[PDB]
């Protein structure tokens, strides 16, 4: 249908504009649909787009708004004193603000729906809220209302809440619009999802973006498939990938490379209440943190990710114990058998579930998928599901029968409780993934796994060599294969923190040079040096003119290949910030040929210094463009957990960066 009123062209410099003649006496019914496109690039603190209130002496809590937040929170307030409602329903991290310089027209639809009794709100075709009340409150049938504002609301005669920025259209509508119809309203965003909530990964939520460009032109991409919200693990996380064809342009429907059957792949909306947020699916195996990388020699893509059995994340993971056991020069997978107190169990070869304490082999193997074979009989355990039916999180078996894994909670054997590192290839370029399997222990029997760094591993451009980045206490440890992966040794460089989440991220600088940026405890980004294709490491420096917070974010780099004022360069993305994860830039760095040193020369925005900006991954497109993939939200915050369709992609051009 039509709008009862539509204007436009409305520039909000902290003063209200009085809309109320044009359309208070529009408003009819209890259901209305509220479609504005606004740009706010220097928003205030704390701002009203848009209000109907009553503006009388003794009513400054009778009030409709929709709202924003210089952090890119978008909200409403519903309020009506006679009636005691009070609603106020908002999501961080919802807008955007710049993109190549240039304000964003954000596209915000919301919807108020008195048949449902329902209020939801979209902002640049993401829904970020939708919200069932008991009592509804119709926006116009707030006691005594007499003005419409833009860019503030008028509450005993005065302007609050007063506005920076524009509305470029806003239409209002006696109906409450579907679905459907919101999906229609043309958009100006300026970015695209790859990975986001409904497609067939079915996680709600998305984290650790990773991008690599491949040989054939093909960019792939991985993330964490998050199931029990954004909380790494403990909780269900698959690694799924996406690749695109042409350019960045489009993306092909997401698969997995790594995942676990012990719980139902299941798109739910997790509590975001500060007595429920930190709900955690408790008794899942998961993976998290994947890197990718191309070996030139097979043409086989490889990836790797954290692996941690039912009930494990880093919290709880078993220090002191690799989960192998050293017989020989060759490490073997412990298990523990149903009943027992002690592992008394080891996976020698072809599988065989071999008992420790009498030598003997049992009459059990474990086949190439971690599955669990009696006499070569495949068993299975229930599988789990989740909700929040009664008021606490559940977790419950669900009738349907899976195989059984080691990694699993009802598993007859079970893997040590810490975490492993797996690998899986793919022939085909990531339209399918081989079954993955654990690397070896590197750091001996009774130390626990490092832990891989995120996003792109490193392939040499004059050897067959492939290298990985991976962090522990005290040091990094890079894996290294020279045979396309079946091999792989480590080469440790001791860094100067304990218990630092060091993730690192490696550039060649030329043939042999090998440059990592990682994540330090200092508040600076910090470099070292390999001159022979990681055999041996530099001392630790830390660079300059970048800031990030006490605990760090990780850091994307890649070499360019094109000079840039005469100049190799190397590009970073990182927030930079020493409050939290925001203000995200691109920085450009020109290589010193005489010494290797950098002068990091352009910071390129991402979008707002006050915007999210977390984990990312960067790639230098076929045609020369940079993609972007990273987290448009705090990943720290305790405020901007559970967030969907925040992981986003942008195509820049190197001349929008200087
Ligand atoms: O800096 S963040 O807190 O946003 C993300 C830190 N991830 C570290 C990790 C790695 C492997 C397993 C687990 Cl459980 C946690």
């Amino acid at each position: 249908i039509s709008p009862i009123f539509q204007g436009g062209s409305y520039q909000l410099n902290n003063k209200s504009i009085d809309i109320s003649s044009l359309l208070l006496d529009k408003l009819s019914g209890e259901s209305q649909t509220v479609v504005m496109k606004f740009k706010a690039d220097k928003p205030n603190s704390l701002q009203a787009l848009f209000g109907l209130s009553n503006s009388k002496a003794g009513f400054k809590n009778n009030y409709f708004s929709i709202f924003m937040r210089d952090s890119g929170e978008i909200g409403v307030e519903i309020r009506d004193a006679q009636k005691g409602i009070n609603y106020l329903f908002s999501r961080p991290a919802s807008l955007w603000g710049k993109h190549k310089g240039q304000a964003v027209e954000n596209t915000l639809v919301f919807v108020s729906d008195s048949k449902d009794k329902t209020y939801t709100m979209y902002v640049n075709g993401i829904e970020v809220f939708s919200e069932t009340v008991d009592t509804f409150l119709p926006i116009s049938n707030i006691n005594g209302i007499d003005k419409a504002t833009l860019g503030a609301v008028n509450r005993e005669g005065k302007e609050h809440y007063l506005a920076k920025g524009s509305i470029d259209e806003i239409s209002l509508f006696n109906k409450a619009i579907s679905d459907q119809e919101v999906s229609t309203i043309p958009l100006s965003n300026p970015f695209q999802l790859i990975f986001q909530s409904g497609d067939s990964t079915q996680a709600n939520y998305f984290r650790i973006p990773t991008l690599y460009t491949l040989s054939s032109g093909r960019v792939l991409s991985s993330i964490d498939a998050r199931y029990g919200g954004t909380h790494d693990s403990k909780s269900k996380i698959n690694i799924a990938t996406s690749y695109s064809d042409d350019n960045g342009k489009t993306w092909s429907e997401p698969i997995f490379a790594m995942k676990f059957n012990d719980y139902e792949e299941q798109l739910v909306y997790w509590p975001r209440d500060n007595k429920l947020k930190n709900s955690q699916i408790s008794g899942s195996a998961s993976f998290i943190d994947s890197s990718i990388v191309e070996d030139k020699k097979s043409g086989k893509t490889i990836l790797l990710a954290d692996v941690m059995p039912a009930g494990i994340g880093n919290n709880n993971a078993n220090k002191a114990d690799s989960g192998f056991k050293e017989i020989n020069g060759h490490y073997y997978l412990k298990l523990k058998k149903n009943g027992d107190n002690d592992f008394r169990y080891t996976v020698r070869e072809n599988g065989v579930v071999y008992n420790e304490t009498t030598n003997k082999p049992t009459n059990y193997t474990i086949n190439d998928k971690y599955e669990v074979l009696e006499g070569g009989k495949s068993l299975t355990v229930e599988q789990y599901s989740v909700d929040f039916d009664s008021g606490s999180l559940r977790e419950r078996h669900n009738g349907k029968q899976v195989p059984m894994n080691v990694f699993y909670k009802d598993s007859l054997f079970k893997v040590t409780p810490t975490n492993y590192i797996a690998m899986t290839t793919s022939q085909n370029r990531g339209e399918s993934w081989e079954q993955f399997k654990l690397l070896p222990p590197f750091l001996g029997e009774k130390h626990n796994g490092t832990y891989l760094c995120p996003g792109q591993g490193l392939a040499l451009k004059s050897s067959n060599r492939l290298i990985f980045a991976t962090y522990t206490s005290g040091e990094l440890t890079y894996l290294i294969s020279d045979d396309s992966g079946q091999t792989w040794k480590k080469s440790s460089a001791s860094i100067p923190f304990k218990n630092a989440t060091a993730e690192a991220q490696m550039v060649e600088l030329r043939d042999g040079v090998i440059r990592t940026f990682f994540r330090t405890t200092t508040g600076k980004i910090a470099y070292m040096t390999s001159r022979d294709s990681g055999e041996t490491w530099s001392k630790v420096s830390y660079i300059d003119g970048i800031q990030q917070t006490s605990y760090g974010t990780q850091v994307s780099a890649i070499k360019y290949s094109q000079l840039i004022d005469g100049k190799e360069a190397v590009i970073l993305s990182t927030p930079n910030s020493r409050s939290g994860r925001k203000g995200g830039q691109l920085v450009v760095g020109l290589v010193n040929k005489e010494d290797d040193s950098i002068d990091w020369k352009y910071h390129y925005d991402i979008d707002l210094p006050s915007y999210g900006y977390a984990y990312s991954a960067i790639t230098e497109l076929p045609n020369h463009h940079i993609g972007v993939l990273f987290e448009k939200y705090d990943s720290w915050s305790r405020n901007e957990l559970h967030l969907s369709n925040v992981v986003q992609y942008i195509d820049l051009e190197i001349n929008d960066l200087t």
